[PDB]
């Protein structure tokens, strides 16, 4: 595994000098800027406030440097900036910038500038590795306690001191938890005064874990120590092995490539967890009930598959043999009709590591192409500062391939210009000729992703006895397509581009066959692709082993609202376009999904999809021959640290993958009333009795206050999904950290141990993905 966690240089965590400006203000005020040494805050004080200032890393989007950093225009910030430091840097080159935001629509702005070049650049590189870092993204709760733990003591650290202010503050605002937190620092021998403050040489992170002990009620632990020791004592090294073996171990993971704890392993961890928690009370080969719950918080069991995580997917197959994170009108930052359009967007967008993005291209009045949604009252943008933000973000956290689709409403002369931007921006990576081994000829195959590795690709139009019914249908897919139903002819300069990635208009599955020819793709308006999926599943499985599809959603979405990108992926489309604009539950699984592998952008498809050979029904009901159907258990026990006030909560379940495995809005825990630190659900299982294929599903864990507010979810797909007991870090909307806000969960996962046309049963089933799956099936009939 080549993933590394945080290596913070000496450097920051001394700290360097910048001046740090703000927009809409004259002032400037020097700071010394620091990094913990963890890599998770950035931190400075500021001459007469109270608290020390920080940048949490778990939502800091970009930061960026020299050309690509916002320079001071207020005269006396540009006349403070070209001081600082040398005089003879050019003032652009010492500026810095970064953007930070809990989701990346709404983002915050922190501008600043250092004394050269040099250390501009360096800052730069490190802070973006460090929030990027998928380790520290994925880290288990007990990771979390100790983020907190250096938040003590070096950000809230004053004097050699930690004061018991900041500890309550970090926590909670709520009057009943500050007491119990007081309570907990006095049952562990430290001061817990309002105003005193603890020593660092007694504020070690092994005490610091006694008051993790100390403070919340893990009721749960008892009767599952009770269970596991089998009631004999202490966990012995066997009893510990045979749980981690057993219990924590999907049942048919390949025991040589994912080989079993042994005794010797067992009691060394033993002795670690022992260490940590009873010093030299431990006991040889003895894990206690504070031992477990240590374990059972920390890395060793952490829930995330790492060789999943890692970029470890063959990337070395067709384009069409992937799932391709994907964007829709990736310019609207809200509503269609009458939402902004951005640049900055645009990177945001990439920053996710999104692949495929969309560009609708209009004449501007002043003879420059402008990106905006046409006949709307949507604001616009140039194209020329869309092309250079892609070509800046493009590759900062995947080396894989992006697409860019062009919905081209230019006249020529201004298609001449999209061109000559695209080739001014891009320069080498612009894809714009075929590569060895890969003509543009019937049967010859698509290029892996490896094969184009930073480089972008442009998906754009070339150089130019059916029945009533279908001609109907036809007119109502043209209408939901919106402006995309009709383009400009394309360009020689524009046609030139395009290669791999070549629109072309969809007749059926038998003449896509026929011309053989696999750099032809059509996108569809998910009102087409619908039509297709019900008319001929098999067929349209089929279609997308060599060539790929692209689904984008229909006009009447006017508020950016998305499909559930399953019902597409179900059929293998490769490029499942959704409005990254909106948190709906389609984007929170995207992002969830897409974290994995490196978070390239880039999943292989399952192996039975890309089977040439093979017929696949994604409306089967029935186990498919060569996959082993699964079961899937999800025992909500616990949360942790669910809000900083007393909040009433509870935990639901979903699963997404083939319609006949999608369960939506069927189990809901009891609320557990006032408490945001450490409810207590216990309850019962909720069964996924046959899961048909798992590995095109997922299964979801959403936390809602009680008056339905989102808190924290988090995504696990079933390939590779890790069974047990398990603590379960939530994620927000954008598949960032909440940080400490924690399920506890007990997971199954093993193998299953045993209408008037196919076009109605098959709409029937697409209710299974809707908000309220009942009520869509009804409004049906
Ligand atoms: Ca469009």
């Amino acid at each position: 595994i080549e993933l590394k966690w945080p290596k913070v240089p000496e450097q920051l965590i001394k700290g360097d000098k910048f001046l740090k400006w703000e927009e809409g203000s004259s002032g400037f005020i020097e700071i010394l800027l620091r990094v913990d040494p963890k890599g998770y805050f950035l931190y400075w004080k500021i001459e007469g406030k109270e608290d020390t200032q920080l940048l949490d890393l778990a939502y800091v989007r970009d930061i960026r440097c020299a050309k690509y950093a916002k320079p001071p225009k207020d005269k006396k910030i540009k006349e403070a900036g070209t001081n600082f430091g040398s005089s003879n840097i050019p003032l652009q080159d010492k500026c810095v910038t970064i953007c930070h935001g809990y989701n990346y629509i709404d983002l915050e702005w922190t501008h600043l500038v250092a004394e050269n070049s040099s250390v501009a650049k360096k800052w730069s590189e490190e802070v973006f590795s460090y929030a990027y870092n998928l380790l520290s993204l994925n880290k288990n709760q007990l990771g979390e306690w100790e983020k907190l733990y250096f938040r003590l003591t070096t950000v809230e650290m004053e004097k050699n001191k930690i004061p018991v202010k900041a500890i309550q503050k970090c926590l909670s605002k709520d009057k009943d938890d500050r007491a119990r937190i007081s309570k907990a620092l006095e049952k562990i021998g430290w001061p817990s005064g309002k105003n005193d403050a603890i020593d660092l040489k007694a504020f070690d992170f092994d005490t610091f874990f006694k008051f993790y002990l100390a403070l919340l009620e893990r009721s749960e632990i008892e009767g599952i120590f009770k269970e596991l020791s089998k009631n004999k004592g202490n966990i012995t090294t066997v009893m510990f092995r045979d749980f981690l073996n057993d219990m924590q171990r999907h049942p048919s993971l390949h025991k040589t490539l994912f080989p079993l704890y042994t005794d010797a392993q067992c009691e060394a961890l033993i002795n670690d967890y022992e260490s940590a928690v009873n010093k030299k009370g431990k006991k040889k080969g003895q894990l206690t009930k504070e031992g477990l719950l240590y374990f059972l918080m920390c890395e060793e069991n952490n829930l995330t598959p790492m060789h999943r995580l890692d970029l470890g997917a063959n990337m070395k197959l067709t384009l069409a043999a992937y799932y391709i994170n994907s964007s829709h009108n990736t310019y609207l930052t809200g509503h269609q009709l009458t939402g902004k359009s951005s640049v900055e967007i645009y990177r945001q967008v990439l920053l996710t590591g999104c692949r495929c993005l969309e560009l609708d291209c209009w004449d501007g009045k002043d003879g420059e192409p402008i990106i905006t949604h046409g006949f709307t009252m949507c604001t616009e943008v140039l194209f020329k500062d869309v092309v250079y933000a892609i070509a800046e973000s493009a590759f900062k956290v995947s080396d894989y391939p992006v697409i860019l689709s062009f919905e081209n409403h230019c006249s020529v002369a201004q298609q001449k210009l999209l061109a000559q931007y695209c080739n001014e921006a891009f320069g080498e990576l612009l894809l714009d000729k075929p590569i060895d081994g890969h003509p543009l000829k019937p049967g010859v195959p698509l290029p892996t992703p490896y094969d184009l590795r930073k480089k972008i690709l442009i998906k754009n139009k070339k150089m130019h006895g059916l029945t009533d019914e279908e001609k109907k249908k036809i007119e109502k897919e043209k209408k939901d397509a919106g402006t995309a139903a009709k383009e400009a002819e394309a360009a020689e300069e524009m046609s030139a581009l395009v290669n791999y990635i070549q629109p072309v208009h969809f007749t059926t599955f038998e003449q896509a066959q026929k011309k053989d020819r696999h750099y032809e793709m059509s996108s569809m308006v998910e009102t087409q692709a619908l039509n297709k999926l019900k008319d001929n599943p098999e067929d349209f499985v089929d279609y997308n082993k060599k060539q790929i599809t692209r689904i984008y959603p229909k006009g009447t979405r006017v508020d950016s609202s998305n499909y559930v990108p399953q019902i597409y992926w179900n059929a293998g489309c490769q490029l499942v376009a959704l409005n990254f604009q909106c948190f709906d539950i389609a984007m929170c699984v995207n992002l969830g999904v897409f974290e994995y592998n490196g978070c390239s952008g880039y999943l292989l498809k399952p192996e039975f999809m890309r089977k040439l050979d093979k017929r696949f029904d994604p409306f089967t009901e029935s186990t498919v021959d060569g996959v082993v159907a699964g079961t899937i258990e999800i025992k909500i026990i616990s949360a942790q640290f669910l809000s900083d006030k007393q909040i009433s909560s509870y935990v639901e379940v979903e699963m997404y993958g083939l319609p006949t495995d999608t369960v939506r809005k069927k189990f809901k825990t009891k609320i557990i009333e006032n408490n945001g630190m450490d409810p207590y659900y216990d309850e019962k299982v909720f069964v996924f009795k046959k899961v048909v294929l798992p590995d095109l599903a997922v299964v979801r864990i959403i936390v809602s206050e009680e008056n339905g507010k989102f808190i924290g979810h988090r995504v696990m797909p079933l390939d590779g999904i890790k069974p047990g007991y398990r603590h379960v870090p939530l994620r927000n909307e954008s598949n960032r950290p909440l940080g400490l806000a924690s399920v506890f969960a007990h997971i199954v996962a093993k193998d299953y141990v045993s209408y008037q046309s196919a076009q109605e049963a098959r709409a029937a089933a697409l209710c299974a993905f809707e908000d309220d799956p009942d009520a869509a099936l009804n409004a049906a009939k």
